[PDB]
């Protein structure tokens, strides 16, 4: 598409959340940069109202949704890339994650480009949470597992739908399970790819920075699409 042709080289990231849930409201701050020709992200996101309510493994899908436009394509595959032909005017997604046995978060994001730099601008709303529970309780390990984001057209809508399940590591050895339901739709009015069923393979680290004392979390993320071939 004509939008790939933005994300040949190394384009600035920006994420800016604001959250509520249960009532706990926070705000989160992301810098970085994306290389999609090798399906690279890296971005550090800081906690700008303090602490974190929840715990850092639960946000990244929604801090780092712009991974999804840094998906490395196969050449095979270029014409099944959603993410980019929206760019650069954007696209608008919505998420609920439903944690298992616990509450949910429902998200609006919108993903654009602001002059050479890509914007994710995002709202998260989370409710039902029990206060010793794996989220609210801070019971999650600090680290993540490789999956699959699978993808299918909303052709009615003009858009995509995604479906995905995180399994969050619980400090006593067992899993908390997060499903993902998402939908996709472009901003502007120009054509946009509309994929057949295809997933992006999923690769991610979290880390600190030594330096760093506000509560943070440095992200370091690989994509690849996959499923067709």
């Amino acid at each position: 598409s004509k939008g790939e042709e933005l994300f040949t080289g190394v384009v600035p990231i920006l994420v800016e959340l604001d959250g509520d849930v249960n009532g706990h409201k926070f705000s989160v701050s992301g810098e970085g940069e994306g290389d999609a020709t090798y399906g690279k992200l890296t971005l550090k996101f800081i906690c700008t109202t303090g602490k974190l309510p929840v715990p850092w493994p639960t946000l990244v899908t929604t801090l780092a949704s712009a991974v999804q436009c840094f998906s490395r394509y196969p050449d095979h595959m270029k014409q099944h890339d959603f993410f980019k032909s929206a760019m650069p005017e954007g696209y608008v997604q919505e998420r609920t994650i439903s944690f298992k046995d616990d509450g949910n978060y429902k998200t609006r994001a919108e993903v654009k480009f602001e002059g050479d730099t890509l914007v994710n601008r995002i709202e998260l709303k989370g409710i039902d949470f029990k206060e010793d529970g794996n989220i609210l309780g801070h019971k999650l390990e600090y680290n993540y597992n490789s999956h699959n984001v699978y993808i299918t057209a909303d052709k009615q809508k003009n858009g995509i739908k995604a479906n995905f399940k995180i399994r969050h590591n619980i400090e006593d050895g067992s899993v908390q399970l997060a499903d993902h339901y998402q939908q996709n739709t472009p901003i502007g009015d120009g054509p946009v790819l509309l994929p057949d069923n295809h997933y992006l393979s999923t690769q991610s680290a979290l880390s600190k920075d030594p330096n760093e004392k506000r509560d943070h979390m440095v992200l370091l993320e690989f994509v690849t699409a996959a499923g067709i071939t």
